[PDB]
């Protein structure tokens, strides 16, 4: 019914809307998307509003349509950081002790002798590590979180990596609802078709965006692309195919390798 009801975001005055802190790449992207083939595949963007001297994107609340929505957020791409973060990490690293601690926790032998000595790692190193223990590197997406109808939430998916492990999370998420799974697959097929023709999509590097899966006990089911905070345009005349492997300088994100794999896994789940 609303994300603020479950609760970066703030309550809107208008019913069915939500406010997200304004970032310049994301505002630029949403503006473009409202005039793109992908218009219906993203939350409606109504412009910017000022609240307590701060800028907020006025968005469709994707949960408004649903009665007790179940939510799964799926981070798309083989790569989860911008190329400019690699350059910045080489020239002027910002060491992060928080990130070192979480690594040691998951895998004590993951950090190098020097990272151990620093008690810190760079963001790109941490994010590359997160890509490899999850499905991101191999399948081009990863499950980040679920918010269930019983108010329960989970982010315990950092080591969800194999095709079967991912299938099992989706199996538990849809709880045997054949109609929700069919509607999700129909929506993902239509999203893939829209992405493959989108003028926006071929011309932008799409990093750190998610597919948001929403469904309810009335068998309502929707999927949207969200979070364009790290989506950036390529130089004019340059396009990405969104399937070929990333090689530093080619800015390839593996987004459609992710969506191809995701469709394949949900299609497998539907045959079970
Ligand atoms: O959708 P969200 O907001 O989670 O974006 C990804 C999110 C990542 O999930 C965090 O790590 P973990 O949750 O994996 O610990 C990481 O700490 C954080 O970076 P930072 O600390 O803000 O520099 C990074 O944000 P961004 O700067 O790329 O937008
Ligand atoms: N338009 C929206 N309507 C409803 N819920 C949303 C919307 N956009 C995002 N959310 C919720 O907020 C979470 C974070 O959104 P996101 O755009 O990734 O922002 P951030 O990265 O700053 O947390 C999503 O996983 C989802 O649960
Ligand atoms: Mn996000």
């Amino acid at each position: 019914g609303s994300h603020m009801s479950w609760v970066s975001f703030k309550a809107a005055g208008t019913s069915g809307l939500i406010l997200k802190r304004c970032s310049e790449p994301e505002r630029y992207c949403l503006a473009r998307l409202m005039a793109d083939a992908l218009r219906g595949c993203v939350p409606a963007f109504h412009g910017v509003v000022e609240r307590d001297g701060e800028s907020y994107l006025q968005l469709q609340d994707l949960l408004d349509g649903f009665d007790g929505p179940c939510v799964l957020d799926c981070k798309m791409g083989v790569r989860t950081y911008l190329e400019e973060e690699l350059t910045k990490a080489r020239e002027r690293p910002k060491l992060r002790k928080d990130m070192y601690k979480k690594m040691l926790a998951v895998d004590p032998e993951a950090p190098t002798e020097e990272e151990h000595a620093q008690r810190a790692v760079t963001k790109p190193r941490y994010m590359q590590w997160r890509e490899g223990i999850s499905s991101s590197t191999t399948l081009g997406f990863r499950i980040e979180g679920i918010k269930k109808a019983d108010g329960s939430c989970s982010t315990d998916f950092k080591t969800t990596r194999s095709r079967e492990q991912v299938l099992r999370v989706f199996e538990e998420f849809v709880q045997g609802d054949e109609e929700v799974l069919r509607r999700y697959l129909n929506r993902l097929q239509q999203i893939r078709d829209t992405l493959e023709v989108s003028e926006f999509f071929r011309r932008h590097e799409v990093i750190g965006s998610s597919l948001l899966f929403v469904h309810d006990h009335c068998h309502r089911a929707g999927v949207w692309l969200i979070d364009f905070g790290k989506t950036t345009p390529l130089p004019d005349g340059q396009i990405l195919d969104h399937r070929r492997p990333w090689e530093e300088g080619n800015r390839e994100d593996g987004y459609l390798l992710g969506l191809d794999n995701l469709i394949g896994i949900l299609a497998s789940l539907a045959e079970r």
